[PDB]
């Protein structure tokens, strides 16, 4: 078993899923990727072992060389290679090895190239006692096909239109039979004109029916695609924060074209399967009515066509993958050569780059020629089959007319019905490329939809609490981004109400993450956060996001009106508080100076303006005031100092001299606090804080 | 004139070129884009007026109002607009205006909407006395077709194959005529078998010829594509430095897809025009031999098909452009929403973003349904034409058979030849959305090809200058990045030969820019650079880059072997030189530790190792020792202090305390040196240097 990887960072998750499927436990790849703690850089070593231990495998890690591979080990094992890429071995045969990488699939390698590419790192697994076999996944194609239930009247008006269109086409095919058998032979003119007019009318009706059906199909496809995309986006916006920072932007954006492929499947394949099977049944019945031998020839033709189509469909996909890889490599080389043009030019080495790029463009050409050869061979074989079958059908029809089994224009009518019967069947046959990528996209999109949401991850919510008014107590708290190095170790503190507090430290100390946990982004793996005697996990999640304002060092303004920006989370406000906050946060003058009306420093002041407009109980500013001018600095200082309604205010800063006038100062050096107290006490109490104060002046 | 913009940042150049073409002066768009001084941020009014004045126009800039638009003045003018875009107005008629924008084309606007979008800035253009007209452009389709001149045996080996394929198909299309006219009527069996076998053999020969022709066509296309892309890349890697920093990477990479489109034009259109012309001439002659009225009916059918194809081809292109724009807007919205999820989650506004995304998705769906309706109308009209024409042809053939003008199977033979004649003409008609998208791509790719490179812009080389050792003189020099504000104003320096020099200053002063001018990158418009008594512009450019080493503020390392990255310029280097270069800048221990032996701090030390491997006359390094620790700092400092062979060394730093022991220290404060001298001499003379030293300690 070799499960194809969906992205470029889930190689280890794919390998672990393959091992689990081999051992009889099939589960969603998204759940495994979340369990391995995979980040944008991938799971280095520890994620696979931890996830296997959680799943019941007796995981272990060992560094082995070519000598260890000779003796023995368990057949399912993950081997680290350097081509964020892991490869799983399966067996050791006579001087050959087999590997099923997510990138390519089940392939075979020799020992020498293996040790050339396989890094000594090795992971061994073995199922434990708690390894109950099961199938913890759902057929996603059925789930997305369930979207057709509301659209059960547009589908019906499409099936009936298809039935009537095919009936009209079959009825109109017999024009050539009526021409030669009765009209031409007996020299009828008025009947000729009447019958020709009738068949023209039939064809016009056919065209109008096709127009109606195409309009309905387009509308249904658009509706289904929009529904799937909106569902995916609405579920994405609800996912926890550990889902976003562990994935790239493109990793989340690709699911829109995945949904487009899903629509291409459901709108097209589901309808055309029934349409083509019923039309093919009608066509085969009619062909058998006309003549049995010619129908058998047609059946042989279509069987050969299908066999050839699939047989050449597989390597065409392989060659397309190869040419895509080569084109990606060439584009990367071009990017590297263009974005570093300065050093290339200031060496006289332009001639070398031309040869280096030619050696890759030639590789791209030689990899495209393989796909061209496959396409040419497939087209030649299909053309041979179709043309020779048509010629043989004409031959057999002529022979049968000679023997008087049929009569003249019956052969031409059979040719028309042959086209009308072979086109639907070949359209049904050449659907495997569409349905395969459709299933791939459906699984890829439905993996995310099974992820737990923020609201349901909460254990419970309190009712009688209305505000976060209470001392902020921090017991022994531990936090680590995924399975990486720890950041929070033994941080213990107490923030009183209504008193401004400044936390100061250097870059990388773990202050922004502390603010993150302060407002329920991520969770502390150890300890608890107490507010007014109540834990942060036992209160309403939406309440925390409503009574806590947060302004970071990377603030931004969305591409929209300023009124929306200042009321991003609030929908019912009046302009009085908006104007007050604009004056309060030193932003009304900026907007008035700006053209029009209320319809990096500017972005920052807008950020504190909206944060204060939120009117919270806790107001957090991490690296915000340092990007303003001195006049704005002191204005913001005295403005945030004179805040009513007993609002707790926290400023995290990297410059000591910027903020001086708080009641209590916290300092964090290496994932922990060393000193805590007022600036007057901090100067008297000799410590690291005094050293940084001296070095900063 | 509304010539399309080939880049997203060259709108102003496009309007200027449109004005010039409307006034009778046509020239390449790349020449105007480099002439206007267009940058990555786009052009402004000053660039437009400067370029127009240099071209001979009496350009001017003025700010107008709504009432000014009502007044009569020079109608052809460029009007600024913020969506910062540029649109040229052509006429202001009675309560209506006419404009032409490169983004869309030529459109009309209303006074209210224009005044809402049009910025007050306005540029007026008028030809001067010396405005001799000209056409400084080449028909670049012919130049790219000239790539077929050496490959003329393959073309002659494809035309003959096409002729033989045509003859075989035409001969084999008479099988149905032979069946019904004589064979079926007279009840011949052995003759039937023989004739059918002969026609099957003819068809097999046709298939083999098609296979051979396809192979040849694929090979020809691959060769043409490779040659064109190689020529374009080799020309690009020679252009001056101002070309790369005035463009985006994608704006230089998309030319490869442009070359692919060019190949699709040359390989497909040029061959198929002749092939289908001969095929259609023969088919039409044969049809006229069979019957005249049916041939006229076929001609009318193909005329209707062509008319419909063009008439619906234009708005299909318009709708495709609109839907592409809507998709770009939607994906930008998704990216900006998903890369700023922190504030969205900590504001409670998950629902609002869903509403905005759904609105944009609905807009995209509507813009896609427009094109769907266009396609459906085109397909329905084409199907009506084809089917009704086939029915009419059958009707007319039956009537002719009744009237004794033709006979039976001749009508079926006419149908076969009718297909064989209509398919080529209806495939040549479908060539319209190939030539347009090929000519635009050819112009876009080939405007670059005529840009003058570094070598031709050089004034004159020298013969007796072999070494750059000597005094470096910087007379009063001016330097502006294109047409922006000046940076280099009055920098006059004297660097003694073989003496280490340190240059210090603030960020954005122009230290790296000065280093760039030193290596002949760009050119000072006023002033000169003197090397040991000789101007820099009088030396061969290959000599300067071969004798000056650069260590930039951000060295990049191209993927590959470290031996190749150290021998980037010279391909003939011994091992011991590499060893001593690695030992020259603390590189041997790091490289020997890596896998095998020789195949940010590490990369930058690698860059310095390469720099001393260049064994130059002048060695310039900026921000080269900052990332290394104090041990490596002092080691490299003592290593570079005691250099031999009279090597001039310039070290540019922003930290004053990093470098102390250079002979002379230069300070860059604001486009001017405030003092020059040794460390001890400059501190005694109170000034800027002492102030910054005291403020940094
Ligand atoms: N998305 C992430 N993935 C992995 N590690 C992270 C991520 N974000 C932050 N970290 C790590 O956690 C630490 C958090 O420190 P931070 O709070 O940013 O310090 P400061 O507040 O002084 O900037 C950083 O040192 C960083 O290495
Ligand atoms: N590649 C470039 N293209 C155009 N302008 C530039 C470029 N690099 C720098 N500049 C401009 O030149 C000025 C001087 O920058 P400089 O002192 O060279 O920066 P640094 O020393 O950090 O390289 C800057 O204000 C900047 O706007
Ligand atoms: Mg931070
Ligand atoms: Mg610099």
């Amino acid at each position: 078993v070799c499960v194809r990887q969906y992205d470029l960072t889930d190689c280890g998750a794919a390998c672990l899923s393959s091992i689990a499927q081999y051992y009889g436990l099939k589960m969603s790849l998204a759940k495994i990727r979340e369990m391995t703690g995979t980040d944008t850089q991938g799971t280095n070593a520890y994620g696979l072992i931890h996830a296997a231990k959680q799943l019941g495998f007796s995981a272990k890690g060992v560094k082995a060389s070519k000598e260890d591979l000779l003796k023995d080990f368990r057949l399912p094992a993950i081997a680290n290679v350097i081509v964020a890429h892991f490869v799983v071995i399966y067996s050791i045969k006579n001087r050959i090895i087999t590997v099923a990488d997510p990138g390519k699939g089940i392939v075979r390698y020799s020992m020498d190239d293996f040790c050339s590419i396989w890094t000594g790192g090795l992971v061994l697994l073995e199922p434990g006692e708690a390894f109950q076999k099961g199938d913890y996944t759902q057929n996603m194609m059925v789930k997305f096909a369930g979207f057709l239930k509301p659209l059960k009247k547009t589908v019906l008006c499409i099936f009936l239109a298809s039935l009537l269109y095919t009936a009209l086409g079959i009825a109109g095919s017999f024009y050539i039979k009526f021409l030669f058998d009765d009209l031409i032979k007996f020299e009828k003119l008025n009947d000729l004109h009447i019958i020709s007019a009738g068949f023209a009318v039939i064809f016009l009706l056919q065209i109008f029916l096709n127009y109606y059906r195409s309009i309905l199909v387009t509308k249904l496809g658009m509706s289904i695609d929009k529904s799937i995309m909106m569902e995916y986006y609405s579920h994405v916006l609800k996912l926890p924060m550990n889902f976003f920072n562990s994935r790239k932007v493109g990793e989340i954006i690709s699911r829109f074209m995945d949904a487009s492929k899903i629509r291409q499947a459901i709108s097209g394949a589901t309808l055309t399967i029934m349409i083509d099977t019923i039309m093919a049944v009608i066509g085969g019945i009619l062909l058998y009515i006309q003549n049995s031998s010619l129908f058998f020839i047609s059946f042989i033709i279509i069987l050969l066509y299908g066999i050839i189509v699939t047989v050449f469909n597989k390597p065409i996909q392989n060659a397309n993958r190869q040419i895509m890889e080569d084109n990606a490599k060439l584009t990367s080389a071009l990017v590297e050569s263009v974005k570093g043009i300065e050093t290339i030019k200031s060496f006289g080495a332009e001639e070398q780059t031309e040869k280096s790029t030619r050696d890759k463009i030639e590789t791209v050409m030689k990899s495209s020629f393989k796909e061209g050869m496959l396409y040419i061979n497939l087209s030649s074989l299909t053309g041979i089959v179709a043309g020779l079958g048509g010629i043989v059908i004409l031959w057999a029809g002529a022979y049968n007319v000679i023997k008087g089994n049929m009569s003249g224009g019956q052969l031409l009518a059979f040719n028309a019905l042959l086209a009308y019967f072979l086109t639907p069947v070949k359209n049904l046959i050449d659907l495997q490329p569409l349905i395969q990528t459709a299933v791939v996209a459906s699984n890829r999109l439905g993996e995310i939809l099974e992820l737990a949401t923020e609201k349901e991850l909460r254990e419970d919510s309190d009712d009688f609490v209305i505000s976060l008014k209470g001392d902020i107590e921090f017991r022994n708290v531990d936090f680590r981004y995924g399975l990486r190095k720890p950041v929070l170790k033994n941080i213990n503190l107490t923030i009183p109400k209504g008193k401004t507090v400044a936390i100061v430290g250097e870059s990388g100390s773990g202050k922004t993450t502390l603010a993150k946990l302060l407002m329920n982004f991520y969770s502390p793996e150890k300890g608890d956060i107490l507010i007014n005697g109540h834990s942060i996990k036992n209160i309403s999640l939406e309440l925390i996001r409503k009574k806590i304002a947060f302004v970071s060092q990377d603030v931004f303004i969305f591409s929209g009106t300023v009124k929306e920006n200042l009321c991003l989370g609030n929908e019912n406000v009046d302009m009085d508080e908006i104007i007050k906050a604009a004056k309060m946060a030193n932003a009304h003058d900026f907007i008035e100076k700006l053209p029009l009306k209320y319809d990096e420093g500017q972005k920052q002041r807008l950020a504190i303006a909206r944060a204060l407009l939120k009117k919270p109980d806790i107001l957090i500013l991490d690296e915000a005031t340092s990007n303003l001018d001195s006049i704005t600095e002191n204005h913001i200082k005295d403005a945030i100092y004179g805040l009513e309604d007993d609002v707790t205010v926290i400023i995290i800063a990297h410059r000591l001299s910027t903020i001086v006038n708080c009641d209590k100062i916290y300092l964090l050096k290496d994932g922990e606090i060393v000193e805590s107290g007022s600036h007057t006490e901090l100067i008297a109490l000799k410590g690291c804080y005094f050293k940084m104060w001296k070095q900063t002046e």
